[PDB]
């Protein structure tokens, strides 16, 4: 599913995510722009031989399992499948404890580098929220 903005973070903020460890939902949706230009069923291939999934772009190497990631943990206990569904219940839950582990929303680099200091409420200026 490529979610509409708007339509993204009513569904972010639906999910518990506005404010969540202090990051507005300006922050989530500008962060799900550029990871996946919203598009839940996103996925890239690392050099590490890792995939990152979904709308924020979740990595195997740390947070689900693929199967093929050697060496990697599965921190969010769940399929890496499960992170490109429809519903973002999923990738919610795994962003909240990713943004826990300590470098905040920084172990996002779409986000600290195109997001981070800007004018992130824009991201969901005019949305009926
Ligand atoms: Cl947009
Ligand atoms: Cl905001
Ligand atoms: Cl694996
Ligand atoms: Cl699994
Ligand atoms: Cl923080
Ligand atoms: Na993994």
């Amino acid at each position: 599913k490529v979610f509409g903005r708007c339509e993204l973070a009513a569904a972010m903020k639906r999910h518990g995510l506005d404010n969540y460890r202090g990051y507005s939902l300006g922050n989530w949706v500008c962060a799900a722009k550029f990871e996946s230009n919203f598009n839940t069923q996103a996925t890239n291939r690392n050099t590490d031989g890792s995939t990152d999934y979904g709308i924020l772009q979740i990595n195997s190497r740390w947070w689900c399992n693929d199967g093929r990631t050697p060496g990697s943990r599965n921190l969010c206990n769940i399929p890496c499948s499960a992170l490109l569904s429809s519903d973002i219940t999923a990738s919610v839950n795994c962003a909240k404890k990713i943004v826990s582990d300590g470098n905040g929303m920084n172990a996002w680099v779409a986000w600290r580098n195109r997001c981070k200091g800007t004018d992130v409420q824009a991201w969901i200026r005019g949305c009926r929220l």
